[PDB]
């Protein structure tokens, strides 16, 4: 729709290592998920994530974050205001603005556990293996 | 929706080099489509990206495709009973199971160049810029 509202923060899953900062957005009204990942949590990294989501999602109205450095740059003020998303902060956990994402985060991760148990992995999903598998875990959890 | 049926193929894009081959899917109903960028055509790289294109779409009723090698491969059978989607094969060009892919091919390929240029890029565009470029083009096509 024209006037989604999502809410985004980064999770760290050593599942999938190296690339283990997992970015993380929910669409609130409809709940959808994308999640991409990243060596580093930085602002690019931020932005990165956000191109991918509006390519699945659409272009949203506004983005809900917390206040950490990723979210609060001069960097990633331009790059909302070059895509026209509004932007809104608040304190790591507030309910407000992050309670729904906190909560796919740990759908997230409880999903990718599931899937790489079941194909035999105990610790650190292969390389070659992660990206099939995190689609595979953004694509059950959106059914 | 239950019911898509997807057509897919590759199509090479030097500006996006090193990894210039693009995987592309269009779902023929909707006409959307999903772009991967790959440094070779291979079983796997198909296989890549038709795991995005379900984290994307949804998973597919059926995939026709020509009958290149990447394709017809036992791997590529296998992939594809795995996930319980039935595919059909036919000569490259074939108006029936190809030409709405073709035509997204060269869709893709302009929107690229416009983007590009716009933003002072003549030829390669620098690597780091690839992968936003790429999702914005898929989200100006999808709009």
């Amino acid at each position: 729709g024209p006037l989604q509202i999502w809410q985004t923060d980064f999770t760290l899953e050593p599942r999938m290592a190296p690339r283990s900062w997992l970015a993380v957005t929910v669409d609130t009204a409809s709940s959808a998920i994308v999640v991409t990942q990243h060596g580093r949590v930085t602002s690019v990294a931020a932005q990165h994530h956000w191109a991918t989501a509006i390519a699945v999602l659409g272009r949203p109205k506004a983005i809900k974050t917390d206040n950490g450095s990723c979210f609060t740059s001069k960097s990633t003020r331009e790059w909302l205001a070059r895509w026209g998303i509004a932007h809104t902060t608040g304190i790591p956990g507030n309910s407000q603005g992050q309670a729904m994402v906190e909560r796919a985060n740990r759908l997230l991760k409880d999903k990718i556990r599931v899937l790489a148990e079941g194909d035999g992995f105990m610790k650190r999903i292969p390389t070659s293996k992660q990206g099939e598998l995190l689609a595979k875990a953004m694509y059950a959890l959106n059914h």
